[PDB]
């Protein structure tokens, strides 16, 4: 399965770790490749790696952690932005980075 | 027991896997055989096998996507729509798709 | 230990299936035997085995669904009903029908 | 332990069983020795066998059933009445009926 | 650890046991050894063993009975009281009461 | 793996024991080395232990018992305080202690 790698950084990232699934409306689509905490700014950083067939994500796009129901696992939902393409199509690339996300409640 | 394929497209499938169970007021109808995100809509569908001896159930009938107890599993109720007498008999049958959908919580 | 049989309909049986309790002030008089779906009314019907010792309930009685605590099994809580003696002696016998159903929210 | 004999109707006495304990202030006292529903009014009646040496128990105490925290078992708690002494001085004795019974939420 | 005794009476002890933790603002500083019925008062009366090392704890001081998050075991919170230092040093020693308490839930 | 030291009263410490994480947005940064009652004031006294890597935290920085989940296992958040420059290297090293904390409620 070819992959792009996105990052994203949180305040928060819960009970997330290395291979936590991310997904759009509930269907996995990558894998958090890395989390590594930044001893400058002490935010924490995920790398993610995005299937290549799931390519067209506009750079509105949010990342989210939650939970599969009251007592399962930490995730990150991508939720697919609007961009009016007759103002400029910006798109998810390889390397690029996610700016709006959500952090564990 | 023989079954005909419906789909349904969903915003957000949950927790909703491959042999989820398809109910009709808590009794077991069918199983989710296949979830696929299409890339064009970045909406989750969904492929169903249903009992043949439920073949009556009109186009009208929509999808929920819920929960067994507060803790349990994801399954789909389906809710048996009503069919205008006055006007015949519009019936879901193998290929079709549900359009009335909801999707999880 | 002799039983006789009632049927009722719900419109949802949430997790109740085949040799769930009956109980009368939370004592077993019972099982449910059969769950199947209504083929005219796409309703759940219920098939229930009563103790032939408790054979004076009038036809007035009314069935619930409910669940043992929190997070416990699901029931069928069968409640006595009051009977005009003026209209006197409707009383459940082998194949009658419990009219007041009380289904799963 | 030398023990006395209870009686109490409940309109439901829930998961209570044979053995479950009765207590006072949350220590156990006694014992249900006996639950039977009658097959003419339909109401549970549960016999208790109380260690003798909790002999002044006024026949205004009340019997409510309970559970130990969230998810645990059922018990009868024995709740100690007033009675005005100057006003004659009922005590429950062997063979006695507990009249103020409450039962499963 | 040496160990000193404290009695207390509470209306209800909940699922206090034998071996019961005694915590002050969550850390353990002894045990509930023993819990009895006084069948002239039927208020429960409860024997703590205080680890010695504890020894300046106010008589003001206060019980409560706590559980340890939504579903784990029942504890006594020791609150520990004000001291006036105008008037002296009252101190709980082996033998002596609180007075202050409070009951399960 | 070089860790360094800091101290933090509670009023409350709840579940947190030895070996329980301290992290920085969801990033374990460190454990709790010990926890006792402070002879002084009888509040809890936790000892940390916080990687060396993670070496320029401002000492305005806070310390909150939390829960994983639910019903999870208790951590200690550090929150990562803001710093006026114009007083600024006011940092955390070995033997330092916390001043603003929050308990368990």
């Amino acid at each position: 399965e070819p992959t792009y790698t996105l990052y994203a950084t949180f305040d928060n990232i819960g009970g997330l770790k290395a291979r936590s699934p991310v997904s759009i409306g509930g269907v996995v689509v990558g894998r958090v490749a890395d989390i590594t905490l930044d001893p400058k700014t002490y935010l924490p950083r995920v790398t993610l790696e995005i299937e290549q067939r799931y390519n067209h994500i506009p750079d509105t796009s949010s990342l989210s952690i939650r939970t599969s129901g009251l007592l399962g696992e930490q995730y990150l939902a991508l939720n697919v932005g609007f961009e009016d393409p007759e103002l400029g199509t910006a798109i998810l690339k390889d390397g690029d980075t996610i700016q709006d996300t959500k952090s564990a409640m």
